[PDB]
């Protein structure tokens, strides 16, 4: 009845399979999927041992989703069949203190209630159709290209969230360091330019990726190696960086972040790569804050899409078919994706 | 001993005159003036009746000052002879709650203590030399061109201050309206682009000035006439503008601001033009805030200069000599200055 | 089938009448009403000429509602029959930028969509039963006394909102002025003590009401008369008040607010009493902001109720029956209610 | 010429000694010391090995200072002989971006320029007289008791700073945990009550100290032991604490802080006790921030003193003479000081 990309066996690769076409229950909506982004978080999930994997098998992947509204569940109002929409991913209960400010990413009853994001417990977007639990998890696209913008649902939303949180500690004329210019990173750079006055130093491990970072707005680019810290120190007059966004989050990138963050600065550990930053006296500088944020808010998604509309941010897309999804994931693990891999089913 | 531009007779024009070269008292510094901006606030001061004028005669004009440090007063440390510096203008006591956060513009003991800005009570910058009361009112220029950047001391500082105050009410994807694209206005536009994601609508009364506004970053430009409000309504989907910066502040521009500010929006009345905005229920929308800010903070000046360094903002300058200062002021009143008039003595 | 208090004829008084007991449509919930507060906003609505009145006749009054969940509409989840809940009143669309941060009070599509608060267009709480449009407009009471706390839905929520907005301009050791110690006012005073370090000056026109204000936390109380401004000036060392909350909002109380707000201060015009504050240069001080807020946010309601739980705030209640509702409204207009009139049907 | 308490030999105890009475150089002021607080930071400094100790020998101790102005240095204005003043301790350059907002605690040129706080490099307050570098490091006392309030210069200032930084993450009705109810801790508790709506859970290791914490405003007190985490979990409905202030900062107290901080919460590591908090994914919860703040700002000091004036905070003082300073330090290390040890010379 419909085609989809699923994780089905622990330690195995994602596979294109045929599954039932779902029907919207009451409250729910079905989208005909127009675009679906691939995220390195998916590689992280599939790289988990059986004892640590909690999302059930099979799992349709894909938590960056956009589409056209296909069918309405019982009692649904707010959207009409035919509306083009992006999917807000980090679902929450809707009612707690956090959910009420739109910050369903920090919902305090989601684990207890078994609420799970699409592609991370609930059925994802890498399919011809998908279900969304509730109308508040849908944002209008207007006449934004779904393929061009779908990744703003995470590749944009997540670093935007990290940046907005950090703005107090990034005055104009301060310096922001971005470690990793990939899916999130290449959007992170653009977002720092759009809404701060900060000088942006990007880092990565291919010249080719550094060149894209330069073009996307990075004032300075640097290889992520042993020299990085000292060059960043030189670039900031020895003061260090007011803000550091680590989009890798390995021990070594975190170590780098610790050596270059300024007095009173902030480190957002965005990338999930196995490290921790030892925060405390004589480890991190005085006044320096460290945080590992997760995804972002409903308002923030809308805001990121509005930046797309205004031409202030865009995704560098590498386009694929549904059948190529496995192939594309292999490319992503190998580091041969330029920007974001996006599937059009 | 030195040449200067002064206001000497009520209702009269500024004149080039010869005066004593001042010597720095203890705490004070003398600058050899490298650049001096002209502001429409000066026209406002000289247009005051005798009973309302409080700055004493004669008065050397010019509150946008930059220079090279010429001589040190007794006990001065912090600066060296030869340092290039911008002058922070809205002087305060240094010690009250406001002064301590750097916001000497909102100093609560300045009037009581007779503290007055250079060119607005104290001797100004339109001269070959000038005195600054204290070292904390000097900011380093580095290798910024004094002539290009001097006006960032007010033409930049003032609207930057207004914008920073308003950022909470300007999410990315909201709309900011700028009424008046003159000295402050043409910098205001650039600053909104540098540090917000907001769509900028500029307004003015010459096509020529609107064209410069477009080039400087305004997404949309509009003649400031009877149609303005409805076009702004159309441009925002009928919601109105999240923020309005009125750099004219006449009753009519204020009236315009009131008709277009959105629910929960903000109006910064920056221009001094004789009006007031009737703020209250069924006059201003629910949640809408109105403010008449003054100048800006010490940190904000530094921040604006750092934006100049990073190429994010600049002043469109029209250059003059000291002898042409009167001529230049006539031009400013007539509306035939492109950006900012700057004198080099 | 059920008893209710309605406004039925323009210029007439509210009447106890018998109406149909409503049934919950899909999405909706019915409450058995445990308490219903009376607000002076209701007097304002009933005092409107026919051409300005937009809520339709008849209208069941009462926008401060609490209850026990009586029946669930089709497809409703989140609440169970038997749950004790407060009603969040300033309803919005749920989906716009403002609604998504919980600030349905500043919803930008409510007027267009005909969305109306209970007791202010939709059927209110002064009845044995009431309908709520959606589950997100219900907050749990836990084991808070509905009668004691119901007025926190507006009498608390509204000034809390005004205070939270103003906190940046109320450092500890600054002074907050509260003009009017009535339903909102007597809670406003308590809230300023709970969550700021500000010295509180309350004002009113009866000694008896001033005495309650003193007891509820006001550091200083003053008759609202010609001497008020100078006493407030003396009390602040001539600086003025960092924040002023006018809970009357008549021209004279607004005039008072203008004369006493400090440089860089803020005025929240909370009371609806026909005035406007002329905001602008030489009318309001430099940096002073003026705002007419409306109600508050979803998070703020929860926060106010949590303060009640912690014993940090309470409502001084004057208790009535449904039959006494008209009588109680007469008392409120005459100024002989101590704190808040609350009806228990 | 004058008596003072100094650290003179590595690993040795502080001694009362006779030294020259200092004279104010230009810019400087001499205080006749009216009170001098003892801080556990001093124990930390004296417990340092020779290779890690950087403050030179001898060193007059005492960084909580208050006094009466005794003599003016050359060119000093702002203060008069006879003015009662508290000493702002975390000195900075005065001119950098941080210093300009008053945050000399986060000055980015202090280490480079050898600027050192009184009692932590510069000569301290535990003496009959002391020198202050500049007038901006003095705050007026008014008619506050120097002995009662002197410790607000650090015991108050430091946690106030930590709390103010955390307020965004402490809505009213959230929970704040304070680990350690000593000099800073017992003020921290009061400050959380004064300026937030948060429920306060204090912890310590003596019943006697816990009892004082209860009296000073702690809603709940708990022994700092193996049960602490679970009781805190029970007390917050399993959500955890929105904010945790660790005033011990040992590995075990930091471990406790990590287990109880909520999703989106914040940990301020205030105490210097040798630990670090491993901040990062699956170590700290999503959105949780960790920071090790240092001292506070100029505005914050003023604000804390203004809270004292208003009766909102006070120091529980244990009074000593200069000769008893060594004895008092022994007591502090042994944990037999109730609140703050204060010396009156
Ligand atoms: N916190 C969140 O909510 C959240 C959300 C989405 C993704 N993520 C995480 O963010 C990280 C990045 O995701 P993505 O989709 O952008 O990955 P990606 O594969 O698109 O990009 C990774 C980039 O990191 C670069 N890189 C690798 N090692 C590096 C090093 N030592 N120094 C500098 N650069 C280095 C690569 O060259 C590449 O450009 C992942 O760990 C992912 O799980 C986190
Ligand atoms: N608040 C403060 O602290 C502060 C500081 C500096 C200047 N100002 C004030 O700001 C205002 C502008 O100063 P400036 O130096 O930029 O003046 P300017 O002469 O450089 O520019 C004025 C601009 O306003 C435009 N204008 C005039 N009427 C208009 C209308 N009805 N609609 C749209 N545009 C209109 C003109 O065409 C011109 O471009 C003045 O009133 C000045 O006194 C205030
Ligand atoms: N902005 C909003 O969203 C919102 C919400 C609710 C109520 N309100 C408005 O707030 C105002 C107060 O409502 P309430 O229910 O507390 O009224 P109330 O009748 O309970 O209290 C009014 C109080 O104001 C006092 N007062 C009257 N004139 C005064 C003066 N000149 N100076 C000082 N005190 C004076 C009275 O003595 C009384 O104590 C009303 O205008 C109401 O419509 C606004
Ligand atoms: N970050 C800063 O800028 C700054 C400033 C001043 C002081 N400090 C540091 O703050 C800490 C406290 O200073 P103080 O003067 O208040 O010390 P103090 O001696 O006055 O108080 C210490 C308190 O901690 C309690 N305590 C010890 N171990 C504990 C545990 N495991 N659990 C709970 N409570 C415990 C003690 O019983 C005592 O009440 C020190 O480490 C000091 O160096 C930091
Ligand atoms: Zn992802
Ligand atoms: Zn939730
Ligand atoms: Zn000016
Ligand atoms: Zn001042
Ligand atoms: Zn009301
Ligand atoms: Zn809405
Ligand atoms: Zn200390
Ligand atoms: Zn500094």
């Amino acid at each position: 009845h419909m085609r989809a990309v699923q994780y089905r066996t622990i330690g195995g690769e994602p596979e294109v399979v045929e599954v039932p076409t779902p029907e919207p229950g009451p409250g729910q909506v079905r989208l005909r999927v127009t675009a679906a982004g691939l995220c390195h978080s998916d590689s992280f999930v599939m790289g988990l041992p059986a004892d640590q994997y909690t999302y059930g098998l099979p799992l349709t992947l894909g938590h960056e989703g956009a589409g056209v509204v296909d069918a309405l569940g019982d009692g649904v109002t707010g959207v009409s069949v035919g509306d083009a929409v992006a999917v807000y991913g980090p679902w929450g209960c809707g009612q707690c203190h956090a959910c009420a400010r739109g910050a369903e990413n920090y919902c305090t009853r989601a684990a207890e209630l078994g609420i799970q994001p699409p592609g991370l417990g609930s059925p994802g977007a890498l399919a011809e159709y998908m279900l969304v639990d509730d109308v508040r998890h849908l944002v209008p696209l207007g006449d934004l290209d779904p393929v061009a913008t779908v990744s703003l649902t995470d590749a944009g939303l997540t670093p935007y969230h990290a940046i907005v949180s950090s703005l107090g500690a990034l005055p104009p004329g301060g310096t922001a360091v971005v470690i990793g210019a990939g899916g999130l990173g290449h959007v992170a750079i653009q977002l720092l330019r759009a809404i701060s006055g900060a000088t942006v130093i990007a880092l990565d491990i291919s010249d080719e990726k550094l060149q894209l970072a330069k073009e996307l707005g990075a004032h300075h680019v640097l290889r992520s190696d042993d020299d990085a810290a000292a060059r960043i120190r030189e670039l900031t007059g020895g003061v260090g960086a007011a803000a550091v966004f680590d989009i890798v989050g390995a021990q070594a990138t975190i170590d780098l972040a610790r050596s270059v963050v300024a007095i009173g600065g902030v480190v957002q550990i965005v990338g999930i790569g196995g490290g921790t930053l030892p925060t405390g006296f004589f480890s991190t500088p005085m006044g320096a804050a460290v945080r590992a944020p997760y995804w972002g808010t409903r308002t923030e998604l809308m805001e990121v899409l509005d930046l797309a509309r205004a031409g202030a941010v865009h995704v560098e897309v590498e386009r694929f078919t549904l059948d190529q999804a496995p192939e594309a994931y292999r490319r992503l693990h190998a580091g041969t994706i330029r920007g974001r891999a996006v599937v059009v089913p």
